[PDB]
């Protein structure tokens, strides 16, 4: 029962991770926490009584409502105070690239105790004063990247002083990071300014303590400020917190203990089975599952859908099981999309006795991204898959979307995706209108109202006229306007 403790962090850094790029991370969290199970227990069951701390679980455990430790993460970094007390200011800063930081600037004297994978510290500090950092690690780096966390952490103005650039980080999101992750951040990407302007000083002899200067090498003379590193150096109040929108859980006074940027990125693989049900986790087997899964889902639900989609739509086109799919969709398009399959729909609507079940569950995921109107009149749509651009055909089938009218058999990919009950409001009568935004198909090719036009020379018709138009390759059509 170790190995549930094991499995339940690998299932939450999962969750977490994927409810953060989420549009609502807190609802997208609670229905994959409720979605999912480790070794057939329900995971919610698993976090009103495991014990277990970690970044990842105790975000989940706040998302519930739960009482969690509080303890702080900082870089990776489990800080626990030990001594001392500090007051919060706000502060506006200077960076070396003469940026403008304003800083939630702690006041105080303060000890804290740091835990990592791969190092341990003591910390002591005061106002934008770094007093002493004790570490012991596995190797350099492990060393490093803690002296790195305590030096940001005791908010210096040398370490301020030592950015180059400007600090424009993001979250996969988009969503700007406050300033000390902003700082963190740079410093972690390359630090020997800060080491090397940081200070150097002279050391007395201690039992089991040595130097570390701005290379990393040992040394038994000096020492970076403050710092020292030691060979043997080296929890249980639990407290009601607040967690916002995107993720980030406080304490009584305002103090973030936990955020998704403190999530660790390791990914080990579990000794449990850990089963996911939430379509947010369809993308785990490849952008294949996901478009299977859409229209499989969208075949099983159709009952719900298809009176969403004809009463309530905004409720349809919101519904979080079409994020995944809108992921495939490229940014630069999917409004535009999503503003012609839309329009497309509201045809179906207005002009009645024209349903195409086919035609609604092929556009409808399509639906989902914000509405931004154009006037191209898509022939096909697009979606990467792997790095490549596969296409949807509006009109008839293709690769990705494959239904087979006798059968009833609609096919994804190559998968089955399920098969079509039948449905009286189904139009028996040729008239397509989700096909040519604007028109309405009205079946086969009529010669008396001309000969074909293409479908650039539609707009050189106004107000619910009758042509026919070259609509494939050798398949024209009779189409006409509104
Ligand atoms: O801004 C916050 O509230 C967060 C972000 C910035 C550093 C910590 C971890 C992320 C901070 N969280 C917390 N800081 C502190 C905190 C105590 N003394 C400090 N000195 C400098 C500092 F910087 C943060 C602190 N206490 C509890 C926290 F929970």
């Amino acid at each position: 029962n170790d190995d549930i403790d094991q499995s339940l962090i690998i299932a939450a850094r999962n969750i977490v991770r994927r409810a953060s790029v989420s549009a609502d991370p807190l609802a997208s969290l609670l229905e994959m926490c409720h979605s999912t199970q480790i070794g057939g227990t329900r995971m919610v069951d698993i976090l009103r009584q495991n014990p277990t701390e970690e970044q990842a679980v105790d975000i989940c455990k706040a998302a519930m409502g739960l009482r969690i430790s509080s303890s702080f993460s900082f870089g990776g970094f489990t800080f626990k105070r030990t001594s001392g007390s500090s007051i919060k200011r706000e502060e506006e800063v200077l960076t070396g690239n003469l940026q403008t930081l304003k800083i939630r600037v702690h006041e105080g004297y303060e000890e804290f105790t740091m835990v990592g994978k791969r190092a341990t510290a003591i910390l002591r500090k005061a106002t934008r004063r770094l007093v002493q950092l004790i570490v012991s690690g596995r190797d350099e780096q492990s060393i490093a990247e803690a002296i790195i966390v305590a030096m940001v952490f005791s908010q210096e103005d040398c370490m301020i002083k030592a950015v180059r650039g400007d600090l424009n980080f993001v979250n996969r999101a988009n969503q700007r990071l406050n300033p000390m992750h902003q700082l963190l951040r740079h410093f972690q990407k390359d630090a020997k300014v800060l080491f090397q302007n940081w200070g150097i000083e002279h050391i007395d002899n201690v039992m089991g303590m040595v130097g570390v200067l701005p290379d990393m090498t040992p040394s038994t003379e000096m020492s970076m400020r403050g710092i020292r590193v030691s060979k043997m150096g080296v929890s249980t109040e639990r407290v009601v917190v607040s967690i916002d929108r995107f993720l980030r859980v406080r304490d009584q006074r305002g103090n973030v203990l936990l955020s998704p940027e403190e999530v660790s990125e390791t990914h080990g693989t579990e000794r449990l089975t850990i089963t996911y049900s939430s379509s947010m986790m369809w993308e785990i087997n490849g952008p294949e599952s996901v478009l299977v899964n859409t229209y499989q889902w969208i075949i099983r639900n159709w009952e719900t859908v298809k009176i969403q989609w004809s009463q309530n739509p905004t409720m349809l086109y919101n519904k979080m099981e079409f994020e995944p799919f809108q992921s495939l969709v490229p940014k630069a398009i999917r409004g535009q999309y999503s503003g012609f399959v839309r329009t497309l729909f509201q045809q179906m609507r207005d002009v009645l006795g024209t349903f195409d079940t086919t035609q609604i569950i092929k556009l409808l995921p399509f639906a989902a991204a914000p509405p931004k109107q154009s006037r191209m009149q898509f022939s096909s749509l697009t979606v990467n898959v792997r790095g490549s651009g596969m296409r949807i055909l509006v009109r008839g089938n293709s690769p990705v979307f494959n239904y087979n009218k006798t059968t009833k058999r609609l096919t994804i990919l190559g998968k089955d995706a399920g098969t079509l009950i039948e449905d009286p409001d189904e139009s028996t009568s040729g008239v397509e209108s989700a096909v040519l935004r604007g028109f309405l198909i009205l079946g086969k090719e009529d010669r008396r109202y001309g000969p074909a036009l293409s479908i650039n020379e539609l707009s050189n018709l106004a107000k619910g006229e009758k042509a026919n138009v070259l609509i494939g390759q050798g398949d024209v059509v009779l189409v006409m306007k509104r």
